[PDB]
């Protein structure tokens, strides 16, 4: 029998002839001993018994900068509710009975994570309405504007020497981006605005929450009113976008950072045979994750593990090592630059794209949440002060073929170096040169460096902050665009992709019960911070699809002129065309994330195959394993990339999919494919404008399929040299009317749509050819 989510609270299950169970519609959130503000979150089933998250809607957590424990629940008005995870059980009909319930408390605080914290700054969500122009900020000061001065100009070739920038051809280089303007980025304390940018290179008030507060927070309720009668000229107003990816607010105001990262952070379930797993949504960051063990106490404290000190393999050693030199600068020869790269943590934040358990192994994937450093020196001065220290990590154009040596290119480690260069009949804003090489020969190693002055190393304050998108740099210049599009390419006689290895990463692996142990000691670790290790693990480039933008039409070594046009190269100028659901063309999202066991039989002795598939914008992306070993698929050859990882682009049916309504991903074991339902009901009430939406009606259904030559077929299929893909195609299953309910797979020949359009409930039953649909009425 079938169960079916009612509402957010309520279950009915069915039978496998789409009939309902009578008195089967029951209250879980009753039966789990919980209050009205509670609501399920996720479902679940493992050992024949169903594991439900819950999470209220009126949760308070505060964030203390003194003492010793610092993230707290506000106890004093109600507001002390933290998650759950529950165990239902069938006790005949339908008559569930709860087995256990586990709470999940907030994280442990060290007196080296609370350093990072004290001055920690966090950007305000993406939302539906977001646009290239409110997520683009001013462009910071140039390599030769921080370590030489004001008109240093032509003194660089004599002078780069003494500031370890040895024969660095960049000058002009970009060290990030300011601060004083764009989208908000707010303390943990501090809670973020209704109100969003048109432009933020122009509007917006950036960290400064006191600027905001005093005076342009009423130019933006003046502008941008909420319900419309404003002009809506500098401000967005995105309440409505706010609240449907989980803002909560008291009234009009939403909570501080911490209260929207701990209900965010408790969002995805995934239950092993001695573990319980929970991660957060795709919308904003999480920095920590819950690991239970099944065998805990009835009133027991379960703790989360921060992602801080997860270190991951990124694939290889230099790959991790570019996205840690950006969270920030060493030596703190001041006192209080403290900072996550400083007080020796990993890569913080993640959007996770979901949570998955296969074989007793728990497979996760994401992008990784931008972080770098930040100056706070508040004064003469630093010449980065109120910056953002962030730069592009793009391979050099004579960088060497074959991924391997791709990804380990010293091309901005440590330093910036990416510009704009005139090549030939063309150009490019990746340096041509890495190494001795220069246009003449051999001039001696180049050498990059952080945006820090040796003068000014005492008296600067570089603290941390994260980015609620992939993008770590979002300064309004050339390369930013390329890097997030996938428009950087090399220019030798076999054309390749020049990978970023710091914007727009997907991280994905599996954990073993072991690795998942390490991480439930590190959460109950007190004094020291306690660091994990999971090994298998990989990270890949995934920039949005160019076509998603207006102006580009292929990715090809050869620009055009109009290419290096400033509409079609900074943040603010770039136009979106993207029918996803979302106003930007810049930042990648990811969801859904589901794994699956092939139900194809594999060579006598060997174990069965099981992969995972998860939609990012632009297509569907296969994780492929290797089950005798439960470990990442991999080859031979380092010039292949990673066999682990595959992508398959979308047509216009399933890139017209908002992908901001995914409802539910299911797979079937009998035909080996995965359902992605999109309710189109979860749409946000309001645009960006006030203006009511008239599209929140109806749904949409995805099938996504196993493609290519699988892992031990036949004897010449025991090892692969090409990554098994998949395959994503809008099943036949939509409406614009109806208000669905679920889906139940009846069979593999057959399928139940539940819906409403006037109140009554419709049963319809579709006609299931390999994945594809046709109503029998």
């Amino acid at each position: 029998t079938f169960l079916v989510k009612e509402d957010s609270k309520n279950v009915t299950a069915y039978t496998p002839f789409a009939t309902p169970i009578t008195d089967s519609k029951s209250d879980l959130v009753s039966l789990a001993q919980l209050d009205s503000s509670y609501q399920i979150a996720d479902q679940t089933i493992h050992n024949t018994n169903l594991f439900v998250l819950f999470k209220s809607r009126d949760v308070k957590v505060k964030y203390e900068s003194s003492g010793s424990n610092n993230i707290s629940f506000d106890s004093t008005s109600q507001g002390e509710k933290p998650s759950y995870v529950v165990e239902f059980t069938n006790s005949t009909g339908i008559k569930w009975t709860m087995v256990k319930k586990y709470q999940l408390d907030v994280p442990n605080v060290s007196s080296d994570m609370n350093q990072v914290l004290k001055n920690l700054i966090l950007e305000q969500p993406l939302t539906k309405y977001t646009l290239n122009s409110s997520l683009a900020k001013e462009k910071g000061k140039t390599q030769r504007e921080v370590h030489l001065g004001s008109g240093q100009a032509n003194q660089w070739t004599s002078q780069r020497n003494q500031h370890d920038l040895n024969n660095n051809p960049s000058p002009n280089a970009s060290t990030g981006f300011k601060l004083t303007t764009g989208n908000a980025y707010r303390k943990l304390s501090e809670s973020w605005p209704i109100y969003e940018p048109i432009d933020g290179t122009k509007q917006g008030k950036g960290k400064d929450s006191s600027g905001w507060s005093s005076t342009e927070e009423n130019e933006a309720k003046n502008d941008a009113p909420s319900v419309s009668s404003g002009t809506f000229n500098k401000y967005l107003n995105t309440k409505q976008a706010l609240e449907s990816i989980g803002i909560l607010f008291d009234d009009q105001t939403p909570r501080n950072v911490i209260t929207q990262l701990y209900y965010a952070s408790t969002s995805k379930l995934a239950v092993t045979n001695n573990h319980i797993v929970v991660m957060g949504n795709s919308f904003l960051p999480s920095m920590w994750y819950w690991v239970v063990e099944r065998s805990a106490q009835e009133n027991a404290s379960n703790k989360p593990t921060w992602f801080a000190n997860t270190n991951l393999d990124w694939g290889e050693d230099k790959q991790k090592q570019f996205v840690e030199n950006q969270l920030g600068y060493k030596e703190t020869t001041s006192t209080n630059s403290h900072n996550f790269h400083s007080k020796s943590f990993t890569q913080p934040a993640y959007l996770i794209s979901g949570i998955d358990s296969v074989n007793d192994q728990i497979i996760f994937s994401g992008f990784k949440a931008g972080s770098v450093g930040y100056d706070s020196s508040s004064s003469s001065s630093s010449s980065t002060k109120d910056q953002a220290l962030a730069w592009s990590t793009t391979t050099s154009l004579d960088s060497k073929t074959g991924y391997k040596d791709l990804v380990t290119n010293d091309t901005g480690l440590n330093g910036p170096i990416n510009g704009s260069f005139s090549i030939q009949d063309t150009f490019s804003f990746v340096v041509p040169y890495s190494g001795n090489h220069t246009n003449n020969g051999t001039t001696g190693p180049i050498k990059t460096a952080y945006p820090v002055k040796k003068d000014q190393k005492s008296t600067v304050k570089i603290n941390s902050l994260i980015n609620a998108t992939p993008l770590n740099s979002y300064g309004d210049e050339g390369i930013g665009v390329f890097d997030a599009l996938g428009l950087n390419y090399n220019f030798k006689s076999n054309q390749e992709r020049l990978p970023s290895r710091t914007d727009q990463i997907f991280v994905y692996g599996i954990v073993s019960p072991n690795e998942l142990r390490s991480a439930k000691s590190s959460a109950d670790s007190t004094g020291s911070d306690t660091k994990v290790n999971w090994s298998n693990t990989q990270s890949r480039y995934l920039p949005v699809p160019y076509n998603y933008s207006e102006g580009i039409i292929d990715a090809d070594g050869f620009k055009r002129p109009e290419n290096r046009g400033a509409s079609v190269t900074t943040f603010s100028g770039l136009k979106s065309i993207a029918p996803d659901g979302f106003a930007n063309s810049i930042a990648n999202f990811s969801v859904g994330l589901k794994a699956g066991i092939d139900p194809n039989p594999v060579m006598s002795g060997k174990k069965a195959n099981y992969g995972a598939v998860v939609l990012t914008r632009g297509g569907v992306v296969r994780l492929n394993f290797n089950p005798g070993n439960d470990s990442l698929l991999s080859t031979t050859d380092n010039n292949i990339a990673p066999i682990s990882f595959s992508f398959t682009p979308f047509t216009a049916a399933e890139s017209a999919v908002d992908l901001t309504t995914f409802k539910e991903v299911t797979y079937n074991q009998e035909s080996g494919l995965w359902s992605y339902i999109f309710d189109s009901s979860l749409k946000p009430s309001h645009d960006g404008k006030q203006t009511p939406v008239t599209d929140n009606m109806g749904f949409s259904v995805i099938t996504v399929s196993r493609t290519g030559i699988e892992l031990n077929q036949d004897q010449a299929t025991t090892t692969l040299d090409v990554a098994p893909s998949a395959l994503a195609v809008q099943s036949g299953i939509q409406s614009t009317t109806q208000t669905l309910t679920g889906v139940l797979p009846l069979s593999e020949e057959f399928s139940a749509v539940i819906a409403k359009d006037s109140d009554q409930n419709k049963i319809d039953i579709y006609k299931n050819n390999n994945g594809l649909f046709e109503i029998d009425t």
